[PDB]
């Protein structure tokens, strides 16, 4: 089955070891919705959180 996913409208990071990087465009997997503003996702493998407002969701959790 398609996992839930969302696009980026925007590049993110931070320097907190949990933060998810990635640029405006990028595909992102839907893992976990934290809360209202936060997002668990991953990208490659790689796993983080980002704010749900710098996505546009293409398949929901």
């Amino acid at each position: 089955r398609q996992l839930p996913c969302a696009k980026a409208l925007y590049n993110y990071e931070g320097k907190e070891p949990g933060d998810l990087k990635f640029s405006k465009g990028d595909i992102i997997i839907l893992r976990r919705q934290v809360d209202e503003n936060w997002y668990h996702g991953e990208v490659n493998g790689i796993h983080g959180f980002f704010p749900t407002n710098f996505v546009q969701i293409i398949k929901p959790l």
